């Protein structure tokens, strides 16, 4: 029941659901997954089903990991609902702390150049083959996009990017926001 309250607590104005609606979704969730827990592979299946034009396995794995920096174990209903909101609802700039957790692949508290490339590659694979030709030349491969992000942050190859700086840059430089953007529809849309 009151798992819905803590979901609302953590999404706040990001929510697309009332407490009653979340409880309804939860009861349906329990019919299909009675433990109230979903594994990474079950989570990946949701994205595979709903992004048929793409190759969403890596993306879904990184989103799952954003909760804990762990590929093992499960998400509960709260984390599952929050995950779907992060990928698919609301405004990117209301998600910046979560975005830091997405990009900090190993969970060590800072983002490295390789981590940016890993996440940018996973997001890139969410784009349909048809759409990637609308990409600007200097943003049309994962390497180009990740290096542009790293350059906008003023970083050398072995530098570390902190949460403070990530939040600042993603707020202030709209090119950084556009390039780190992780919601597939928003990448698609801005492209078009
Ligand atoms: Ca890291």
């Amino acid at each position: 029941g009151a798992l819905s309250k803590e979901i609302l607590e953590e999404l706040q104005l990001n929510t697309k659901f009332t407490e009653e609606e979340l409880s309804s979704w939860y009861q349906s969730f329990l019919k299909e997954d009675p433990s109230g827990r979903i594994t990474r592979q079950e989570f990946q299946t949701i994205y595979s089903k709903f992004f048929p034009e793409a190759d969403p396995k890596a993306y879904a794995q990184h989103v799952f990991r954003s909760f804990d920096a762990n590929s093992d174990g499960t998400l509960d209903f709260k984390e599952y609902v929050i995950a779907l909101h992060m990928t698919s609802a609301g405004k990117t700039n209301q998600k910046l702390e979560w975005a830091f957790s997405l990009y900090d692949v190993d969970g060590n508290g800072t983002i490295s150049k390789n981590e940016v490339l890993e996440i940018v590659t996973a997001i890139f694979k969410m784009i349909s083959p048809e759409d990637t030709k609308h990409l600007p030349e200097d943003e049309n491969t994962p390497e180009k996009r990740a290096e542009k992000i790293w350059g906008f942050f003023g970083k050398k190859d072995d530098d570390k990017l902190t949460e403070k700086e990530f939040i600042e840059g993603t707020l202030a430089n709209k090119e950084i926001l556009r390039l780190i953007q992780f919601e597939p529809q928003k990448v698609k849309e801005k492209l078009k």
